[PDB]
């Protein structure tokens, strides 16, 4: 069945030239929306959320581990490092790398996630553990956000990640403290209104994680408090076919608008 909502999304689709795929879980009833939910996407940065989560599932064992320091030298810095250069010759805590990597998308600050895991393997191995069999993460940054079409490295579904945001945000895939962390952190994202939420009333709270990439590949995944209801869990992710295609977070607002709507 085609749902209106899926009608007017395969719209926005062909007005954009690209290729969009969206996830929708309501958590008042468990229901679901996609469109092209079981299609590969590159996730970039959105990969974060998963190295952030599996290092907070690490520090549940270790009380001390969040405040442990990581070295950050020069040689670290890579192509996107806003928050990881003040650091430089010194040392961040793994807390502040998690936020640095998921509210400003530090790419230094996620690889130093990656390498704590043990490699992206290591985040791979995470999602597997609490029940996602569909994302890997294959490379470091910054070539995880090569986007190529056809590509299988560093990708997801939106079905499957919207099921993992929910259960790391709402359910109980993380300890009680380690959730409301991951929730903190997200809501305290800096990057995300002209995406998800400019598409959703400004009232509504959310916290979310953008992605950008190669292929003018825009992202995001977010979950939302709507008011008057229960919590949304909300992935958009968009890629086009030129290789240096430009940002089209619109498109991404878009979808989140109609997705509105339709509740
Ligand atoms: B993540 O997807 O947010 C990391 N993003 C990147 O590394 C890319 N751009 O990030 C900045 C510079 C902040 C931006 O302009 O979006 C990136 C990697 S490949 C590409 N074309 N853009």
């Amino acid at each position: 069945q085609t749902s209106a909502v899926q009608q007017k999304l395969a719209a926005l689709e062909k007005s954009s030239g690209g290729r969009l795929g969206v996830a929708l879980i309501d958590t008042a009833d468990n229901t679901q929306v996609l469109y092209r939910g079981d299609e590969r996407f590159p996730m970039c940065s959105t990969s974060k959320v998963m190295a952030a989560a599996a290092v907070l599932k690490q520090s549940e064992t270790q009380k001390q581990l969040l405040n442990q320091p990581v070295e950050i030298k020069p040689a670290d810095l890579v192509n996107y490092n806003p928050i990881a250069e003040k650091h430089v010759n010194g040392t961040m805590t793994l807390a502040e790398l998690s936020a640095a990597a998921l509210q400003y998308s530090d790419n230094t600050a996620m690889n130093k996630l990656i390498a704590q895991l043990g490699g992206p393997g290591g985040v791979t191995a995470f999602a597997r553990a609490i029940g996602d069999e569909t994302f890997r993460l294959d490379r470091t940054e910054p070539t995880l956000n090569t986007a190529i079409p056809g590509d299988p490295r560093d990708t997801t579904t939106p079905r499957a990640m919207a099921q993992t945001l929910r259960q790391l945000t709402l359910g109980h895939a993380l300890g009680e403290t380690q959730r409301a962390q991951l929730v903190t952190w997200l809501k305290g994202n800096t990057t995300g209104a002209a995406s998800i939420r400019a598409g959703l009333p400004t009232s509504w709270t959310a916290g979310d994680k953008t992605g950008s990439g190669d292929y003018g590949t825009t992202n995001d995944i977010a979950v939302i408090w709507p008011q008057g209801r229960a919590p949304l869990v909300l992935v958009t992710y968009f890629t086009q076919p030129q290789q240096n295609a430009e940002s089209r977070r619109d498109v991404l607002a878009s979808a989140a608008r109609i997705i509105a709507e339709g509740l």
